[PDB]
């Protein structure tokens, strides 16, 4: 449909907020819950905290075979059982966005095997990744994860892999937004 | 800084339009002058009759050693002689955007020398791209650019070569806008 998704954090909303950590960077502030629409807001109401949004876009690094790989194992969003999400918004330094494309692609997966290492944690963890650099937005993107319980562990396990890539070398703002569905 | 561009056809502008060349799928109001805004435009102004926009963004195919050329040899905007300009909007179709970085890449440069053509060229030709499918715009990109009258001829010659190529099997909707400078 709309390509684009705002997330609003305040008092109403289908997810309560867990926990907020602040990764790297300045944070956002505490709120009670996250509201998700599926299009851009003008204005959030006068309660509203903050605001995030993102599109969804092309590809931009994964090759055919790491597509077909993901295909065979992706699992949908909203299954029942996933009542857990974490929103983690991701800031990337300027050194990233003057790199070319293949300097970017040889960090992104020969380097730290981001798909690779992110395949062995599917079918139990479901993503959307949003892009917002573009729209001139405090982020670069905002990626949306979401389980059933029993799989937290593996989860937490995968952000410390992640972290330690070179990728996440190039990383200079991060926050989570542990959520739980309502 | 800001990363967005609103061209508006209509009555007032930078551009005097010289002629609209309608490629390839539905083509572009005939228009007296073509208004260039570095900003975003919340509505189409009531004496006008299109208004495109996009924005300017990273690199998504150009690996470093193209990028070193390109950006060595590539005039500035605005040059004094420059007085003549080229805005080619192109849509490209669903079977281009759901092919994965390496397919896409491999079409772009591999099998049609889109950045080694263009180099030819570049010297004498300044060029801006945007991008607007993420933004839900009737076209994927807007192109723009500018020489002196002397390499008109030359232009066309590259226009040639490009519609020869295998990308633009994958080009759906496209519209050649010339413009010479008020
Ligand atoms: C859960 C398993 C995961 C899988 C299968 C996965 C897969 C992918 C793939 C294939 C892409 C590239 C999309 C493209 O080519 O445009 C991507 C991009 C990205 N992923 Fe993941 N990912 C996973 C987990 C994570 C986690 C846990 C984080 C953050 C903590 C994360 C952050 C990102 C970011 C920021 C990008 C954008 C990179 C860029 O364009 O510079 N991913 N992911
Ligand atoms: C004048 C010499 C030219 C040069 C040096 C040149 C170079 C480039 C480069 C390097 C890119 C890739 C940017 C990136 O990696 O993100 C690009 C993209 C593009 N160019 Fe050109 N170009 C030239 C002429 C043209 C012309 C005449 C047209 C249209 C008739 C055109 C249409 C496009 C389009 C539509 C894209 C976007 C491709 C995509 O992302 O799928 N270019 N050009
Ligand atoms: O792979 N980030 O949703
Ligand atoms: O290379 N199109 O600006």
């Amino acid at each position: 449909p709309n390509n684009r998704y705002s997330f609003i954090g305040g008092r109403t909303g289908q997810w309560q907020v867990v926990k907020i950590r602040n990764v790297l960077g300045p944070g956002l502030q505490l709120v009670e819950k996250v509201n998700i629409l599926n299009g851009a807001v003008a204005e959030i109401p006068l309660d509203s905290a903050w605001r995030l949004q993102g599109f969804a876009s092309n590809i931009r690094y994964a090759i055919r075979t790491e597509l077909e790989a993901l295909q065979a194992v992706v699992p949908m969003l909203n299954r029942a059982e996933a009542i857990l999400a974490v929103l983690i918004p991701i800031k990337k330094s300027a050194q990233w966005w003057e790199m070319a494309q293949d300097e970017r692609r040889d960090i992104f997966e020969r380097e730290s095997h981001h798909t690779a290492v992110g395949l062995e944690y599917l079918p139990g963890v479901a993503r959307r990744l949003l892009h917002c650099r573009d729209l001139g937005e405090e982020f670069d993107f905002l990626t949306w994860f979401e389980f059933a319980p029993e799989h937290s562990s593996a989860f937490n396990e995968l952000l410390l892999r992640m972290r330690a890539s070179k990728e996440w070398e190039y990383v200079e703002r991060e926050v989570e937004v542990w959520l739980k569905r309502l």
